């Protein structure tokens, strides 16, 4: 079995929340970086494909994943954004390192139910 594209949001949303449950492990990745704000000014020299929970959440709301590996790949790409980023020893990444280990026990149980 599979999930439909109609499927998605009410499959995989209990996962996005899940993410921005953690406070306040998810508040910088909640919104686009914005590097002159952040001071960060590099930001966009170093990463090539930025993604955030917005994005993602607006995705999921508006019918722009067909299948849920894109979805996936979208939160995998935020994290390894961040862990590409940041340091090791800093915050981001650390909170980083939280949301993957939530993402991961919330999305094997939906996507091993197939
Ligand atoms: C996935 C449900 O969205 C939230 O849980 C949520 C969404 N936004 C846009 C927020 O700013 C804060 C939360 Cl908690
Ligand atoms: C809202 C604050 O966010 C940040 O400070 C921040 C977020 N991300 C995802 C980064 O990769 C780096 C920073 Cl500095």
């Amino acid at each position: 079995k599979i999930f439909k594209p109609e499927e998605l949001r009410q499959a995989l949303m209990p996962t996005l929340e899940a993410l921005y449950r953690q406070d306040p492990e998810s508040l910088p990745f909640r919104q686009p970086v914005d590097p002159q704000l952040l001071g960060i000014p590099d930001y966009f020299d170093i990463v090539k494909n930025p993604m955030d929970l917005s994005t993602i959440k607006r995705k999921l709301d508006t019918g722009q994943y067909q299948e849920p590996w894109q979805y996936v790949d979208d939160v995998w790409l935020m994290f390894n954004n961040a862990w590409l980023y940041n340091r090791k020893t800093s915050r981001v990444y650390k909170f980083c390192s939280k949301l993957a280990e939530v993402f991961e026990q919330e999305i094997d149980p939906v996507m091993q139910s197939l």
